[PDB]
């Protein structure tokens, strides 16, 4: 197991624009094309992503493409965060992980309201870190994959997507 497998898994595949748990236009492995409600703009969003005209439509290389751009995008977040790089510093591989998959799913616009989260996480207090990490809107919306991220870090194993 390593993130793409982690995301893969959390995320699917589709290869037609399709709608995110909060009902925004995405693609692929879970790559958002846009908040606003107009499919037009979606499209838009679409063709410049991948470089041609595809009619809200890409092949499964495009879709992997641009998942990788994706993850290697929430990395580079990671580490140019001055409140997120030290916390992900001090983790093991798999803790890593279970990081970038948060950053990929919610981006960086709300690390505050995780600034006691993260603590807790720099600590190593695995199980208050993941008491702390359920109490969420993140957790409320999408409970098991948010239930299997908080595994990954409660437990620095793989056994929640095994
Ligand atoms: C290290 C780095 C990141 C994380 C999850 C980020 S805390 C957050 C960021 N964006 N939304 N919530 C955990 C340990």
């Amino acid at each position: 197991m390593n993130i793409f497998e982690m995301l893969r898994i959390d995320e699917g595949l589709r290869l037609k624009i399709y709608k995110d748990t909060e009902g925004y236009y995405t693609i692929g492995i879970g790559h958002l094309l846009t908040k606003s409600p107009s499919l037009n703009a979606a499209k838009s969003e679409l063709d410049k992503a991948i470089g041609r005209n595809c009619n809200g439509v890409i092949t499964k290389d495009e879709a992997e493409k641009l998942f990788n751009q994706d993850v290697d995008a929430a990395v580079r977040g990671i580490l140019r965060n001055a409140k997120l790089k030290p916390v992900y510093d001090s983790l093991d591989a798999v803790r890593r992980c279970a990081a970038i998959n948060m950053v990929f799913q919610m981006g960086e616009t709300g690390v505050a309201g995780f600034t006691n989260s993260l603590r807790m996480l720099q600590q190593k207090r695995w199980d208050e870190a993941a008491v702390n990490l359920a109490k969420s809107r993140w957790y409320n919306q999408t409970p098991n994959r948010a239930k299997r991220v908080i595994t990954t870090f409660r437990t620095g194993t793989w056994d929640a997507y095994k």
